[PDB]
């Protein structure tokens, strides 16, 4: 049940890009939500289950190739 | 700042599909978040500003054609 925070420029295409990029593999997410940080910054948050390290590993690296996305950080912390 | 509650099966694919429709019509979304209501049901929330009712009206009807989505309800707050 590890979450993921995808940071990207505040746009209307970047969001669909992240959702689409991950959707390409029908990655069933337990929770998807995006909120604007300040102004030109869009912070997305995807909560899903884990299984294969190759997919979770390639996922992060893949997001890096997403033009406009700052970086990705696995959200979780204590509880 | 009206919101929208889209109920659909717990699948990110549904969220991405709904987001695609929004961007397709230049629908600038301020924010969004979906959570699993029970088991095979996920409540998706979307916050976006609008002015024309024809677009907001057609959007709801369009969402109905989204395979997996039970129904949509305009979310709002007061005070």
């Amino acid at each position: 049940l590890v979450a993921i925070q995808v940071e990207a420029l505040d746009r209307h295409r970047l969001l669909s890009d992240v959702t689409r990029a991950l959707a390409d593999e029908k990655v069933n997410i337990l929770s998807a939500s995006v909120t604007t940080s300040g102004d030109r910054v869009a912070i997305s948050r995807f909560t899903f289950e884990m299984g294969d390290p190759k997919h979770l590993g390639h996922l992060l690296n893949a997001v890096r190739n997403v033009e406009g996305v700052y970086d990705v950080y696995r959200v979780t912390s204590a509880a």
